[PDB]
């Protein structure tokens, strides 16, 4: 197979993203690699372990993700060649433009691409300008504007310029924030600068919302990969573009499913690496950010903890506090003491009830 890859992996890592842990679409890993149609994680991990050749426990390296991606490219190419509507266009195209076609197949499948009859004909005819304008009129252009414009530029030019130029813009922007003592990360000063550039306080709710959108691991830490992947997935190539995305992120949090996801993410982001629980003072500081205007008993809860708990907060307790805040009556008369809440919440209700 070595006779038949370098550019296509980085092109789809940018457009689709690379995930090093087993996720849901269906059990997937890497750049959209399907593991099984079975709903069993045990089946999914089994397929992944067999494919890789080690006990991965659903976690892989970038190189392992590449081995899997090359298999999917080779399978995609076989599919295109057996398709009577796609084979002529594929055969006629140069190496760079074939990569843009495989990119479309990865996104919407053979049937999706085969639907672009007029555009595919223009490509086969090497009518690059006419094809570029024609592909931009589709629904494909609206659903994924950043990805589509990059793929369209690949067909228009026959160059990697759309991917090369985004990487240049993000790499130049990165240099403003990188740590002088460590080129592969953004340090304390860099994070402060990033927040200043956004006209936001680093301890503000807006910055915590951005960390959620970037899927950042830990507070006061920001890796180069987090910056690169975050900015690309959000479709931002500048601070101004990221700044303009903040109201959209705010709107999402008005939907309870998104809010629940952001709320639970906060615990994982707030905690110290190597620690399973969140120290009380930290838990209170983040609760004041995320439960502000959502929990009537927030101050009395903080006072209770500082005076009667004075210990770390486990994840389950953090998660369940949101359900408590939502259901609790202003007089606490609906609280099920004989129910299944953490002992800490039963003790809070016992402490709070005589205080009205
Ligand atoms: C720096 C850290 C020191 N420390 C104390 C105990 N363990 C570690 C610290 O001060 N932690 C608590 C702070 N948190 C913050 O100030 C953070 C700073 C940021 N980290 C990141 C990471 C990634 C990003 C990118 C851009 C996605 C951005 C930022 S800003 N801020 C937040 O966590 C947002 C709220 C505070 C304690 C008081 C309550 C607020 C947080």
């Amino acid at each position: 197979l070595y006779f038949q890859a370098m550019n296509i992996f980085e092109m789809l890592r940018i457009d689709e993203g690379l995930r090093l842990k087993i996720y849901k679409d269906y059990y997937t890993i890497g750049i959209g690699h399907l593991l099984t149609k079975s709903p069993s994680l045990n089946a999914a991990k089994s397929e992944l372990d067999k494919a890789i050749g080690r006990n991965t426990n659903g976690v892989i390296t970038k190189d392992e993700a590449e081995k899997l991606f090359n298999q999917d490219v080779d399978a995609a190419v076989r599919g295109i060649l057996r398709n009577a509507k796609l084979k002529p266009v594929y055969d006629s195209l140069d190496a760079v433009r074939r990569a843009a076609l495989i990119n479309m197949v990865f996104q919407m499948g053979e049937t999706g691409v085969a639907g672009f009859t007029n555009s595919l004909r223009m490509l086969q005819q090497k009518r690059w300008a006419e094809a570029a304008v024609n592909l931009a009129k589709s629904r494909w252009y609206n659903q994924t504007p950043n990805r589509t414009k990059r793929v369209i530029t690949t067909f228009a030019t026959g160059t990697w310029d759309a991917y090369k130029n985004l990487r240049k813009k993000l790499e130049q922007l990165y240099n403003r924030y990188k740590d002088p003592q460590d080129e592969n990360k953004i340090g304390i000063d860099g994070i402060q600068q990033f927040c200043d550039d956004l006209a936001l306080d680093p301890a503000s709710i807006s910055v915590l919302i951005i960390a959620w959108k970037f899927r950042a691991a830990t507070q006061c830490e920001f890796s180069k990969q987090e910056f690169m992947d975050g900015m690309t997935e959000l479709g931002c190539d500048s601070i101004e573009k990221l700044k303009a995305q903040i109201p959209k992120m705010e709107q999402e949090l008005k939907e309870p499913g998104r809010f629940k996801d952001f709320y639970q993410f906060t615990f994982n982001f707030a905690k110290n690496p190597g620690q399973k629980g969140l120290d009380l003072e930290m838990a209170i500081a983040y609760w004041n950010l995320v439960l502000n205007g959502r929990f009537k008993f927030l101050d009395l809860w903080n006072k209770f903890l500082l005076e009667h708990h004075k210990r770390s907060i486990p994840k389950d307790t953090w998660n369940l506090l949101l359900d408590f805040s939502t259901m609790i009556a202003d007089d606490m008369s609906n609280y099920d003491e004989e129910g299944a809440w953490p002992v800490l919440i039963d003790d809070f209700v016992e402490f709070a009830r005589p205080q009205i």
